[PDB]
């Protein structure tokens, strides 16, 4: 009767006339803080951010619809370029802003860059312009998709593969991703739950041409929560146990990410740039290229503090803008995010849930029936 198209075009809003976007897993909260579910003070609370929850309910529900087409699609033989690209179609056909009039994509799009990152590289690839690789059957791709309704940022991410050696990789990130989300809570502490995600992500083994590996955490990343129009608050979710004693707060929103590897549990910056973003703390700078200061105001017409890639420029008519980026990046006013990797000869793999701690209770808001 009325249903999404293949790929996604149908406008979001007509799929739900009332306006009003389904919620995602709602979790009640445990033992001291039970008593918030049925609590008519914080209900009220929760009613006062009627917007906010259907907004990030929105953005929730286009990642959801966006993803199952990528599922459906992405496999050995198709390219980086046309899997990033039918996002981030899909993406702005659904929240109806095509991203090009200034301003337009500050109202709802892209959170952030697709992040497409294969085997030893566990995040922040994305294909610049011309670029031809091609997935291939034995690759392990992580494909990290943000979407944003009025600044209210889903971050959610999961991987594909096609050789089944690498199931058990998978399976164990997600059984990780998936105790860290249900340790989540008012009053739970960063680091405690950071030993809870690796202790399940520990327990799994995997095989792969005929060596045994021990799955391990990549140690040096980490969830974070999330703030309007800013992807990277404050705190951090750590995936190792940590003595980091913060803790999760009514009001907090929270990208709960877990990374595995085969391979040291690392990773450091190697590769070409894709990712930016504009540091809303950048300082006072005398700058003298033209270029730079001309591509400033691209991005904070654009862009704003999301992060942006190289083909987010390049859809805006901007060609001669490396030389200027490069002297924001040097100048301490964008912030440049490098693939990260393990060793060579390593398989990564990734899932995350943007997870809502609500007065009356936690909403994991991108779960859905795939993961
Ligand atoms: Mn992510
Ligand atoms: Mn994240």
């Amino acid at each position: 009767p009325t249903q999404q198209s293949d790929p996604p075009r149908v406008l979001i809003s007509h799929l739900f006339p009332d306006g009003k976007y389904p919620a995602g897993e709602e979790v009640e909260y445990v033992n001291e803080n039970r008593y918030r579910t049925t609590s008519e003070e914080k209900r009220y609370l929760d009613n006062m951010q009627s917007e906010f929850l259907n907004d990030y309910r929105q953005a929730a529900e286009v990642h959801r619809q966006v993803r199952k087409w990528a599922q459906g699609f992405v496999k050995p033989g198709k390219s980086l370029i046309e899997i990033s690209e039918g996002i981030e179609d899909s993406v702005r056909a659904l929240v109806g802003h095509p991203g090009l009039e200034e301003g337009d994509a500050l109202k709802a799009g892209m959170g952030f860059p697709v992040g497409l990152s294969i085997n030893h590289c566990a995040a922040h690839y994305n294909p610049n312009s011309g670029n031809k690789i091609v997935l291939q059957q034995d690759d392990v791709i992580k494909i990290d998709i943000g979407v944003h309704v009025n600044g209210r940022i889903v971050d959610s991410a999961f991987t594909m593969a096609w050789n089944d050696q690498f199931n058990p990789l998978l399976e164990a990130v997600r059984a990780a991703t998936n105790a860290g989300i249900r340790e989540a809570g008012i009053d739970a502490r960063v680091g405690e739950i950071g030993g809870v995600i690796q202790e399940v992500m520990e327990s799994y083994e995997v095989e792969i041409n005929g060596k045994t590996y021990p799955v391990k955490p990549i140690r040096n990343l980490n969830g974070h929560n999330i703030l309007p129009y800013s992807i990277h608050g404050t705190k951090s979710v750590p995936i190792v146990k940590t003595h980091d004693q913060t803790k999760m707060e009514e009001g907090d929103v929270f990208a709960i990410e877990t990374f595995g590897s085969t391979g040291k549990g690392y990773v450091i910056e190697s590769g070409e740039v894709s990712h930016y973003a504009l540091r809303g703390d950048a300082p006072k700078v005398d700058l003298r290229l033209s270029s730079a200061k001309s591509l400033l105001n691209v991005i904070k017409r654009h862009f704003g503090t999301l992060p942006f890639c190289r083909r987010f420029l390049d859809r805006l008519g901007q060609e001669k803008y490396l030389l200027g980026l490069n002297n924001l990046v040097s100048n301490g006013i964008v912030e440049d995010y490098p693939p990260l990797v393990d060793e060579k000869g390593s398989y990564t793999a990734q899932f995350e849930h943007t997870i809502l701690i609500r007065p009356t209770v936690k909403e994991v808001i991108s779960r859905g029936d795939d993961y």
